[PDB]
Order: structure tokens, then C-alpha cells, then sequence
């Protein structure tokens, strides 16, 4: 059944971005003219008879599909295949059981697209506040009502007299390719207009020395790739000489060929579209680049090396970018399964959002069993460098230091407190998972996919089931390439090299991931770690990232570092770090379709095993699952609609300013893209220092490496290290190590600690709602100087999401910055400090400060007013851990000074993932709250959208600017009654010591803080006089 549509797999190796010329027309056809050809549901189909453009005579006919996929968040799609008929993907991103709901909803509410053919054949229809007409040869209009702005207009290109051809609809002629393209007309010249480009993941755009948030105006690709460093020298382009810098034409781990178009900026008459591809194969998006001739100044397009033809236009319901986010994650969504909180993305353990360390070279998990070596480190030394100098700390990262040798879901001896491997809960041998929990810890380890070969005789189940089962991906092709063989066998399985260097190194099998039985075998296998103690999952090397190999060279062999290159091509020979592309691999995207070659679907394969990981291995696996039933995943490469199986970080950064620059950038658009629970290793995952490999991370940089880090969802210390056995790497990165400001380090993720419940909660409105946490500044609406502020300035927390401001420093030995706040609102400075003392006066939005000052001590942090933000406490006082916190830590909701005479607030709550209860039985609360001025009249409102968990603790109300009253009213469903001033006159006291229906007036910071039982949370009226 292989190859069933029977393709002429033209092109193997990676092309990059120079490389990929649609605009070229030359070979390619394009959309000519069409015929109606009948409408069912809200899908028209038209019988488009495509062109060679270079010669029209040449001409052939495929069935295009347009369908509106939602009326009220206006989208519609277009899709067909050149190359067989049009099929609907079993796995990826947009499902049709999701398209079918969303219609299903929405003909039940009376919403009518009206598509309908014109007599000329013309294709129209409407959405809430669009109105589309599609004419003959493809070419497209999309008109907003509300003002009659064309919005978006599809490409024609001329011809000598056979008429005008649309590069709406392009593929190559089969005879020639099997690529693919779509174009626009691009306005980022247009006075007005002034068209942006925002999205794709992760890609890194350099602009002088400065990386930056925009992706106009540039040539992207999406190809999946070992990327260590962001540069990789074999991704240079063609006659690359002198260092190759990470930038905008080198692919990242994460796959989005996405981007969020947004025009007339600023004003009232703003539109935002979001323009996704749905494809696997290696894709592209060009924003009007003329380097190499890739692109035209006034053109934007989208393509793939291979078909089918998917594409999604998505305007959103709203006003403003996000909006557009939202409507997307709707497309994706899981509403069809009638989720009752896992709607638009998958909710984390709490402990997600603590602050992690790893370390690449541990050696054991006690000092009493660390072998001798220049530089190692025990477990042990970490937690107690951590814990002895109280600093807020979560857990640990455990790499493949853990393994016995590389085996993955094994562990050796060295890790455990009694030197020998034990099948778990054994008091006496505790595993570093076990031993973890004891210093109130959790977890996560790598997992690659990679499924150790060279055994030397010795046993090792995973591997063997593999074979005897026969689940790995074979060797076969179409092209009848050699991709080589060792003495262990199968005599027909493909064999790769997993290399980390320092003769780290081994032969490894993979899962053929498309096979019925694969996705059960690979999710049982996490067994073997869950009852012994792990938490979560740090899924690796996930391309799957293979040692670069040239046919023909022995297994364990890479080529020269310079090969291949424009001189020397690969010409079908290189590997590229991963699966050589010939191999024959069972179909990812459609179950039952026999197998491709993996040049069609590589940007799937992440996507593809951490799905597997989520639903056979954290899933249904549960019941192992030891402390926390509720686990997560953060993965290493993926593809849209990877947030309903876990989060990223952004593989191998390094330690420099513009690695922070870009962490903010990539977290910013990854979010933008949905997939919000991201972060990058903080304070740079390799070394950085040219003359010595091992020197450290800097204490300036860190601090702001952790300053920047301190918010986004994932936020992590990871790094090299150094070791005697692994002679790559810095000799340490951890807070602790730095005497001269742990002081600064130790605050911030105090500061982080406390807003626990911000970050959560935004976490519940992306699982719900599918708002992005962190937003781009151009989000903010009706402001026309945040687009120059964006790279660096980024929004999060509240009620809406947009009541924190965020602004880094991102220059290492800097005190200073450019601050811009958004207009028609104000600001309060924030930060670690500001807890325990006073607010400062507002600033004005709208407001530009050159060379605002930011001491090391400080990051620019503000939160607006008219916020009521839930935080949390210890009732102690020490820093502990986010998973050992329990409901008698103290939550408090700080009201700050009101916008127009009010302030909003909203809380998630649930059991912090202790068990599935908040998703599988709507065993939730959220909770909102409200505060208004009358006169001489405050009154803070609680309220619930429902109140399944029972928070079993007091909570309190911080009133920010407030002093003594001379009365304060308490009514609710249970306790009405009248408040007293407390006889605690310190917070400590008042936590502790005081009674439900104290008051105290703080002067100290000028706040008024009210102590309230657990039973008046979920609705109540508070009355101040
Ligand atoms: C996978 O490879 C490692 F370097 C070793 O397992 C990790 O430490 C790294 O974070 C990841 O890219």
C-alpha cells in the first residue's frame, strides 16, 4: 500500500529559503479560470483550471474546495491536492470533527454565510463582519463591512495575452516538482496601511545589532532541525563566509507557518488576519524579501516543498491581534469532545510555573556516591545550594547523566540513595525522584525517542520489544538508498547515531510513529519512571535529532563540518540531522495510507511523539503517576497545535544579551502562534566565551537573564556543564553561585512565587478561552507607539491579560532603557521591592522615557490600574516550593488604585493538579472580584463562574492607597456581619495570629488589609466607609 497516490518525490534534501522562487513563475502553474462545481454544507467547490503561467496553453483541472469554517470569528478556508483527491488529516492541528462542531454550533444559532454562486460563476459569501467574493481565475476580495475596506486581496500575474493567473493557487508542475504556493498582496509599503507581519514560532530576525519582535519584510522557512545555537553551520546560505549569526532565514525546532497580518495600526479602522498553512513537508513564508530573489516588496506568500494544498484565513471576532490568537485556537480546539477546561490548550500541574534548575552533567543523586571527577556535581549539592539559601526552588531538570548508558527509562545505580537500581518505595534505596519528594521536589527528565542499538549482548527491554514487535521504522525507500548497517541488526531497520559529544555517543533505533501499536508501546514505557517517582516529562532531540551522516560513511561517522555546502552539495546524501529523507515512514498524517518518504511530513514527527507521550503516557498511565496525577510535558520541537499535549522551551540558547533579546521574542511569538507554556534555558544553555569554553554566565547578565526570564510561563536555570567524563561546558550556572547578587536573583523569583496565581490564571484563559499569557505590545489597541516598543515590551496577568507591563533590560552592563506605557490608562512601578513598601505616584500611559533608569537591582515591571491581582504567601515566611504550598499559604487579593473609580480581578483554583479532578470532572472554581468608588463608598464585590473547589483556607483583600475606615460591612450567602480592626499590628501576626474579621491598616506600604473566611470566597459584598 506504500505510496498510494503515486508521487515522483522530486526534491530530498533541505532548500532553503534562496532556494524557493514561486514569484519566478517559470514551471509553475497558477490558477487560470474555473466553473462552479456545487456546494454542500459551507464548502463550495470550483473546478479551477490551472495554467503554466511561462506557458498557458499548457493547462490541467483539480477540484478546489472553499469553506467558511466560522462565521462569527470570520474564517474560511481554501484547500486542494494536485497530486490525488482531497483528503481530511487524521492527526494535526485542525481536525474536521472540530470544524464539524463549530458549524454544528453555529447553524444552531441561525448563522447563515449565504455562499452561494453568482451566475458568472463568481464564488460569494459573508462571515459576522466580512463579506468575500471569489471571481473566476481564483482571484480573491475580502471586504469589511462595517466600513467596506478591502482587508485582503489574493496575487495575479500577468500574462503576454492569455489573460491574468492567480498566484492565490500555485503548485509546481509535477513533471518538474511537487512544491506548492499561495500570494497576496502585501501592503507594508502602503503610507496608511503600514501591513506588519507577526508570528512563525521561533524564528530569530537580527536587525542591526538588536533582534526584534517583527517578521515583515523576510524570507522564513519551517524545517525542523537540530538547531544548537540558533546557527548551525551547515543551515549557511550558499557561499556563506565569516560567522554565521542566528537569523531570520535559519528554521528553528518548532514548525509555524503561521503569521498574524496586521494593518492601519493604532487607528479605529485596525484589522488583524491570521494566515496558517496547514502542512508538514518543509513550508515557507516570505513577507516581501527580495534577498536572493526569494520575494517582491509588495508580495507576501506562503509555500511547501511538498502538497496537499491547506490553507486557513482567520480574522477573529474583535478588534486587536489577539483576537485572531483566540479564533485560531478555536479551530483547534477540543470542544468536540466536550472538554470542560482543556477547551483550547491542556492545563499544567501548578508546579509548572516554579523555577526549575537543570544540569547537563550530574553525576549522581548523593555526594556520598559521586564518582571522583574535575568538576562533578551531585543532585545533592544542587537542592542543597538551592534550599540552604532560601531560595524559591521547584525541582529539578535530570538529564541523561541519569540513564544507564543512554538507555532511555532506565536509571543507574549512582542515582539512587543506596548506590543500586530498586523497582520504587523502598525507604531504605529511594530513587532522586523519591528522594526529591522528600525535600518537598518534583521532577522532570529527558526522554528522546531514540532507543539505544549497541547493546554489547546486554539486555535491555525496550529495544528488544521494539524489535520482537516490530515498531521501529524501517529501512526501506523508493530511491533504493543505503542508509547503513552495524553487527546488532534488524537486518532491515533504519540505524541512527545519537552523538552529545565528548564520545557521549551511541547507536539507537526510532519509532515508526504512523503504525496502529506504536503510540500504546511508547506510552507504557513511562511506567518504568512514573513508580519510581517522576513528575513530568522534558522531551528531547524530538526532529528526531540525529548525528549529521553522508551515505555511504560507516553509522557512527559524520561528515566533514563544512559539507555539505553550494560547492559540494549534498545531492541526496546528507542526512540533516535526522531521518535521511528518502526513508519510507508510515503515514503520520493519515492513519491507514501505507507509507511516505519523511521529506513529506517531517515538521509532524514532534508533534506526532509528544502526542503519544500525552495521551498513551500521561494519560492513560495515570494511575503510576505517584504524587501529582496531573503531569505536563515540555518538548523541544513541535508544530501548531502542540499546547494540548504540553509546552517548549527553545532548545540550545547560549549566554549572551542577544539570547535574552530573543527569548523574549520567541516567547512572545510562540504565544502568538498557541502555544503559551514556553520559556528558553535561563542564562543560556551553552557556553559563550571564545578563549575558555568553561567560564560562567556573567552576574550582570544572569541577573537580567533572570529579570527577563522571571514571568514568562517556563522558567528554567539549564545549562552545559563542564565535567572530566563530558569536557564541554561552563563549570557552574546555578543562583546560588552568585554571592554579589543573590540578593537581586533570590527576589525575583520571590516576586515570581507571589504571582503564582497570575500566571495560572492566565493559564486557565488560555485552556478556556485561548488567550495568549503573554502578549505582543501591538495587542494594546488604539495606540500608534507600541509597534516600536514591541521588541522588548510585553503585557500579561488580570482580569483581560493586559494589567501587567513588562519591559526588560536586555543589554548586558546597562542601567538604563527607552520605556514606552501605553496610552489612556496608568501605570504604577512594581517589581520585588514594592511588596513591602509604598506605591510610587502614577505615571501617564502614553508616556516615552529615554534612558529610564534600571539599577541591576531592578527590571522595569509595571502593573496598571484598575488590577486586582490574586497572590499568594507563605504563612511562615520561608520560600517553599509552589507544590508543598497548601490553601493555609495565604491568598490574597491586592486591589491596586482604581481606573475610573474601578478595579477587576479573577482567580483560577483547582487542587494544583494533585489529582485530574478540574479536567475530567470539573473540579474547579473561578473566582472574580470587583471594586467601586460611590461617594465616600468602596464596595469589592466577589462573585463565582462556578465553585467546585473549595478553597479550605482564609483569604484576605489588600487595598492598595486605602488607610483606617470607619466601617467596614461584610455580607455573604453565610457571614453577614460587621469587621473589626485586629489586634495584629504586622502581616506576619496577622497572618497567624488573626481572626477571620480583622482588619489591619498597614502603613508601613499604605494598605489596608482585610482578613476574610474561606466560606465567603465564592460570593460576598464588602462595604467600606
Ligand atoms: C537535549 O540534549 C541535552 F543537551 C542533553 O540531554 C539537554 O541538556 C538539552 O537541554 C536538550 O537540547
Amino acid at each position: 500500500t506504500d505510496n498510494p497516490d503515486g508521487i515522483d518525490y522530486k526534491t530530498y534534501d533541505y532548500v532553503g529559503v534562496w532556494g524557493f522562487s514561486p514569484l519566478s513563475n517559470t514551471n509553475w502553474f497558477a490558477a487560470g479560470s474555473s466553473t462552479p462545481g456545487g456546494i454542500t454544507d459551507w464548502t463550495a467547490t470550483m473546478n479551477v483550471n490551472f495554467d503554466r503561467i511561462d506557458n498557458p496553453s499548457i493547462t490541467v483541472q483539480h477540484p478546489v474546495q472553499v469553506q467558511v469554517t466560522s462565521y462569527n470569528n470570520n474564517s474560511y478556508r481554501v484547500r486542494f491536492n494536485p497530486d490525488g483527491p482531497i483528503r481530511d488529516v487524521t492527526r494535526g492541528p485542525i481536525l474536521k470533527q472540530q470544524l464539524d462542531w463549530i458549524r454544528t454550533q453555529e447553524l444552531s444559532e441561525g448563522c447563515d454565510p449565504g455562499m452561494t454562486f453568482t451566475s458568472e460563476g463568481f464564488l460569494t459569501f459573508e462571515t459576522k463582519d466580512l463579506s468575500v467574493i471569489i471571481y473566476g481565475n481564483f482571484k480573491t476580495r475580502v471586504t469589511r463591512k462595517s466600513d467596506g475596506k478591502v482587508i485582503m486581496e489574493n496575487d495575479e500575474v500577468g500574462t503576454a495575452s492569455s489573460g491574468n493567473k492567480c498566484r492565490g493557487l500555485m503548485f509546481v508542475d509535477r513533471l518538474y516538482g511537487n512544491a506548492i504556493a499561495s500570494v497576496n498582496k502585501n501592503f507594508r509599503n502602503d503610507a496608511v496601511k503600514q501591513e506588519g507581519f507577526y508570528g512563525a514560532g521561533e524564528v530569530n530576525c537580527k536587525y542591526q545589532d538588536t533582534y526584534i519582535l517583527e517578521r515583515t519584510g523576510i524570507a522564513m522557512t519551517n524545517y525542523n532541525y537540530d538547531n544548537l545555537n540558533y546557527n548551525q553551520w551547515d543551515l549557511r546560505p550558499p557561499h556563506h563566509d565569516g560567522a554565521l549569526n542566528p537569523d531570520y532565514y535559519i528554521p528553528m525546532y518548532y514548525a509555524a507557518p503561521w503569521l498574524i497580518v496586521n494593518g492601519c495600526a493604532g487607528t479605529s479602522e485596525q484589522y488583524s488576519y491570521g494566515w496558517f498553512m496547514d502542512n508538514v513537508s518543509q513550508s515557507y513564508m516570505n513577507t516581501g524579501d527580495t534577498t536572493w530573489n526569494s520575494g517582491q516588496e509588495d508580495l507576501a506568500y506562503m509555500g511547501a516543498q511538498y502538497g496537499p494544498f491547506d490553507q486557513h484565513f482567520v480574522y477573529g471576532a474583535g478588534g486587536g491581534m489577539e483576537c485572531v490568537v483566540t479564533a485560531f485556537s478555536l479551530l483547534q480546539g477540543k470542544e468536540f469532545e466536550n472538554q470542560v477546561l482543556n477547551k483550547r490548550s491542556v492545563m499544567p500541574p501548578k508546579y509548572v510555573f516554579g523555577f526549575f534548575q537543570g544540569v547537563f552533567g550530574t553525576s549522581s543523586l548523593l555526594r556520598a556516591h559521586m564518582p571522583a571527577g574535575e568538576n562533578n556535581i551531585s543532585v545533592e549539592e544542587i537542592v542543597e545550594g538551592y534550599q540552604n539559601n532560601n531560595f524559591p526552588f521547584e525541582g529539578l531538570a535530570v538529564d541523561v547523566d541519569m540513564q544507564d548508558n543512554l538507555r532511555v527509562f532506565t536509571t543507574k545505580g549512582e542515582f539512587w540513595t543506596a548506590n543500586r537500581v530498586g523497582t520504587g518505595g523502598d525507604p531504605n534505596n529511594r530513587s532522586v525522584f523519591e528522594w526529591a519528594h522528600d525535600k518537598g521536589l518534583v521532577c522532570q527528565t529527558n526522554i528522546t525517542c531514540f532507543l539505544r542499538n549497541d547493546n554489547e549482548g546486554q539486555d535491555y527491554e525496550v529495544n528488544q520489544t521494539l524489535r520482537e514487535r516490530q515498531l521501529y521504522t524501517k529501512n526501506d525507500s523508493l530511491t533504493g538508498t543505503d542508509f547503513g548497517m552495524t553487527d546488532d541488526g534488524p537486518s532491515d531497520a533504519y540505524i541512527g547515531h545519537l552523538d552529545y559529544g565528548g564520545g557521549v555517543e551511541c547507536d539507537a533505533l526510532f519509532p515508526d510513529w504512523g503504525r496502529p501499536d506504536v503510540a500504546e508501546w511508547w506510552g507504557n514505557n513511562y511506567k518504568k519512571l512514573f513508580s519510581i517517582g517522576l513528575d513530568f516529562v522534558w522531551q528531547d532531540m524530538t526532529v528526531p535529532a540525529m548525528m549529521p551522516h553522508k551515505i555511504g560513511d560507516d553509522i557512527n561517522v559524520k561528515p566533514d563540518g563544512n559539507w555539505p555546502n553550494a560547492d559540494d552539495p549534498s545531492n541526496g546524501q546528507y542526512n540533516w540531522k535526522t531521518y535521511h529523507p528518502q526513508v519510507l515512514v508510515t503515514d503520520m498524517r493519515y492513519e491507514n495510507h501505507g507509507r511516505e518518504p519523511m521529506v513529506t511530513q517531517r515538521n509532524i514527527h514532534a508533534y506526532t511523539l509528544c502526542e503519544s507521550t500525552r495521551k498513551e503516557g500521561i494519560v492513560e498511565n495515570a494511575d503510576t503517576l505517584t504524587k501529582f496525577r496531573r503531569s505536563y510535558i515540555i518538548s523541544r520541537g513541535g508544530y501548531i497545535g502542540n499546547q494540548h499535549f504540553g509546552g517548549m522551551w527553545v532548545g540550545d540558547n547560549s549566554t549572551t544579551s542577544n539570547y535574552i533579546q530573543m527569548m523574549i521574542a520567541n516567547n512572545i511569538n510562540m504565544n502568538m502562534s498557541c502555544l503559551p507554556l514556553v520559556g528558553s534555558d535561563i542564562g543560556g544553555f551553552t557556553s559563550y566565551d571564545n578563549e575558555n569554553q568553561r567560564t560562567p554566565c556573567t552576574g550582570d547578565l544572569m541577573v537580567r537573564y533572570v529579570q527577563a526570564g522571571c514571568l514568562l510561563p517556563w522558567f528554567r536555570n539549564h545549562y552545559d556543564r563542564w565535567i572530566e567524563s563530558k569536557d564541554h561546558g561552563k563549570d557552574y550556572q546555578e543562583l546560588y553561585m552568585y554571592p554579589n547578587e543573590m540578593d537581586t536573583l533570590r527576589k525575583f523569583v520571590e516576586f515570581r512565587y507571589r504571582w503564582q496565581e497570575v500566571l495560572y490564571t492566565a493559564m486557565y484563559q488560555n485552556a478556556a478561552f485561548g488567550k495568549p499569557i503573554i502578549k505582543a505590545a501591538s495587542m494594546y489597541n488604539n495606540d500608534s507607539n507600541v509597534r516600536r516598543a514591541q521588541n522588548d515590551h510585553f503585557l500579561l496577568g488580570g482580569h483581560d491579560g493586559y494589567r501587567i507591563l513588562c519591559a526588560p533590560v536586555v543589554w548586558e552592563n546597562s542601567t538604563e532603557r527607552e520605556l514606552y506605557l501605553p496610552v489612556l490608562t496608568q501605570w504604577y512601578k512594581f517589581g520585588p521591592d514594592f511588596d513591602t513598601k509604598p506605591l510610587e505616584g502614577a505615571m501617564n500611559g502614553g508616556d516615552r522615557i529615554y534612558n529610564y533608569p534600571v539599577p541591576q537591582s531592578e527590571s522595569p515591571i509595571f502593573v496598571r490600574e484598575g488590577a486586582i491581582l490574586p497572590t499568594r504567601y507563605t504563612l511562615n515566611g520561608e520560600n517553599k516550593s509552589l507544590n508543598t504550598y497548601t490553601d493555609e499559604d495565604p491568598l490574597v487579593f491586592e486591589v491596586f488604585p482604581l481606573g475610573n473609580n474601578r478595579a477587576d480581578g479573577m482567580c483560577y483554583l483547582d487542587d494544583g493538579g494533585v489529582t485530574t479532578n478540574a479536567e475530567d470532572n470539573g473540579k474547579f472554581s473561578v473566582v472574580k472580584v470587583a471594586a467601586e468608588q460611590d461617594g465616600g463608598t468602596e464596595t469589592i464585590t466577589f462573585t463565582n463562574d462556578c465553585y467546585e473547589y473549595v478553597f479550605g483556607g482564609p483569604f484576605y483583600v489588600r487595598v492598595r492607597g486605602a488607610q483606617s475606615p470607619s466601617n467596614i460591612h461584610v455580607s455573604s450567602g453565610a457571614g453577614s456581619q460587621d469587621m473589626k480592626v485586629s489586634s495584629a499590628t504586622s502581616r506576619a501576626a496577622l497572618f497567624n495570629d488573626g481572626e477571620n474579621g480583622d482588619f489591619w491598616v498597614d502603613q508601613e506600604t499604605d494598605s489596608l488589609w482585610l482578613k476574610l473566611p474561606n466560606v465567603v470566597l465564592p460570593d460576598a459584598v464588602i462595604t467600606i466607609t
